[PDB]
């Protein structure tokens, strides 16, 4: 019940996803690993401990490294995983940038709006991709040879975590995830966007395509209001983006760690 | 019931031990860690898998790294822990060399015999020190922030492992361990020793001191024949030294890894 244009639209997104989502994280390499104003530090300390993960590395040889993070003891140890997570997020951002560049509707926007949209949405698309490797049973993001496992439902109070669990429970198709990415990417109201009307019309077409996809392929009572649920999650994701952007900038202010690509995307000038 | 000379002898050994045994391994640093002719390889493969350990690193910040070694899959991965163990053994050898140098009876030997005795006994003294940090309940050598845990009584078939368990069960005093070190160190029949008679008389005095120590301080039926048990263990330790020296040289032959200090001690010339 999709139009030809809607079918072509999904095919281009799925193509873009297939070409640019390293789902096994096989090419994530050379990353850093953890070693072997007072009001600011207090807030930053709060920000950081709200998402504790251990990390597992399975070697190509069958060996396994496992890292359990330190407790907060009033020192710099709370930052131990930041270089690694900066490297992972950087790797993901590159995939997201490549994704957007492969899409015709994106390529056709002026370069200034392309940059503005990626700056506005990179984090969100990263999270959408991360959700597809999230294991809600084990509380683990399974990134190929790397695993990030949540450390021991006071966990669901954390908006990012609540987001991943709730989104996972929707049991979305690849197509629905990639349409969510498109809808997030083509948000007409990111800071600095000039072609507000063009971007708005594109977003609307992605949303219509998604709504139609769900109607054509999901007759089950469980999936009533699925389209509206997804849109609500996208709104929540935008809120989480704003929150984590401020968390990032707060850390950066007292403890610099953003990679150049991160700085570029989050507006850090280097001065 | 010890003579004054025997008491002075134990005091000098205990002093030497106290000065040169880093029991917390606090100064073991900058070590390597595992990454993130056919008949020879077959034997070497057998040699290596006969002692599997996982490794734990507790960080000063409370973080914990844990390494589980790979299975043998016909490749170079069986060597993954060798650089680390070379670094640890090297660190231990330095302590053993320092131990010997602090002892009057050793200092008074000609420099050529000093070298010959250290070459002959360094491995044995290393093992004697390692036994004092061996936890027989957990099958773990507890080396301060580093732990080496035996991987899951087919284990007791391995002579080195049988040695550590049996020696631990004797529940020796610090004094008895350090006398064992002396007896091993002053073995008159290591290759190249010139002052055979002098070294022999020294060893005999350490053994007499040990026997007297046990008689003076251990009246319990459990400790009957303790001196003879210890001497039997020293003989076994010498056998294990010969075995592991040949294992080391077999590995080295197809996969070089010995540090310069190891090469020096085990007779590798660099050519
Ligand atoms: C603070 C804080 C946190 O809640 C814990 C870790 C922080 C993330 C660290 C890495 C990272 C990378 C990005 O590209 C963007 C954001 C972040 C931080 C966001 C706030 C986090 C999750
Ligand atoms: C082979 C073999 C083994 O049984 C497994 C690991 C080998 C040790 C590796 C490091 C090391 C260092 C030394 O100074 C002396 C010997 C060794 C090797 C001995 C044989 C071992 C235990």
């Amino acid at each position: 019940g999709l139009t030809e244009e809607q079918r072509m639209m999904i095919r281009e997104l799925m193509d873009a996803q297939m070409k640019t989502f390293d789902t096994t994280f096989s090419h994530f390499k050379n990353f850093r690993l953890p070693g072997v104003e007072a009001a600011k530090w207090s807030q930053v300390r709060k920000d950081l401990c709200s998402l504790k993960v251990s990390l597992q590395l399975r070697g190509e040889d069958g060996s396994v490294w496992n890292y359990k993070p330190p407790a907060d003891s009033g020192g710099k140890e709370i930052f131990s995983l930041l270089p690694h997570m900066a490297d992972m997020s950087t790797y993901m951002f590159k995939g997201i940038i490549s994704f957007a560049k492969v899409i015709s509707y994106f390529r056709d926007l002026p370069i200034e709006d392309q940059i503005s949209l990626l700056k506005g949405a990179a984090f969100e698309l990263c999270q959408l991709r991360f959700n597809t490797v999230f294991n809600a049973e084990t509380g683990t993001w399974e990134c190929g040879r790397l695993s990030y496992c949540l450390e021991d439902q006071q966990l669901l109070l954390e908006p990012m975590l609540k987001f991943h669990y709730m989104l996972k429970k929707l049991q979305l198709h690849e197509e629905e995830y990639v349409l969510m990415q498109a809808i997030s990417l083509f948000s007409p109201d990111r800071p600095g966007v000039l072609q507000h009307r063009v971007v708005d019309q594109l977003q609307e077409q992605f949303a219509i395509t998604l709504k139609s996809y769900i109607e054509c392929n999901r007759p089950q009572p469980a999936h009533r209001f699925l389209f509206l649920k997804i849109m609500a999650m996208l709104t929540e994701l935008r809120s989480i983006n704003a929150q984590h952007t401020q968390r990032l900038l707060r850390i950066q202010d007292i403890h610099p760690f953003a990679t150049p690509l991160m700085q570029e995307l989050f507006g850090i000038t280097g001065s």
